[PDB]
């Protein structure tokens, strides 16, 4: 006999964005229509305090400085595909036979497991895109 | 598990891997003997 012992599977460990400690640098907001947003911009209005000057020195003027920071925009996406046989056995039991019930439950677990894997992949895509942007922003230490 | 690619980079597809580890098998033995004279003195007492 050809002994088929126990069948073991993988554990996909799950990731939440806020659980990871990059989210202390992040600050994460649902805005439902950012799809429609072309630009976002913040506008800063600084004024600098002067110091009184002594003898023989021109006192400087009231310096007012206005700047504006734009918003980078960055999409992410995940595809996963289902086969046509999976789509057929997902939606009906043709006859109510035992094999057909087995395949119906396998198609259902295929769809569910792929949905969970894709949601995890969107979380990790948020992780990686945010790390990408911090690395593009960050100048190195000798320059700083 | 995958990760979401950025702007218009083609993501890898859904990777499912199957492995099958096999069994070695290996015998052991021990031989030991009893002599004919010992086997005579084992149970059938000739005299008392």
């Amino acid at each position: 006999f050809e002994a088929l012992l126990g069948i073991y599977c993988n554990k996909i460990e799950w990731i939440n964005f806020f659980t990871t400690p990059i989210a202390v640098a992040a600050n994460v907001i649902r805005f439902n229509d950012v799809s429609r947003m072309t630009l976002g911009k913040v506008l800063f209005f600084i004024q600098l305090p002067r110091v009184a000057t002594g003898n023989d020195v021109t006192a400087p003027k009231e310096t007012t400085i206005m700047v504006a920071k734009h918003s980078e925009k960055h999409p992410i996406n995940i595809s996963f595909d289902l086969s046509a046989a999976c789509l057929e056995h997902l939606e009906n039991t043709f006859k109510n036979t035992v094999i057909d019930q087995i395949l119906n439950i396998n198609a259902l677990h295929t769809v569910l497991r792929s949905l969970k894997n894709s949601a995890d992949s969107l979380e990790r895509g948020l992780i990686h895109a945010f790390m990408q942007t911090l690395l593009r922003k960050s100048p190195p230490q000798f320059i700083v």
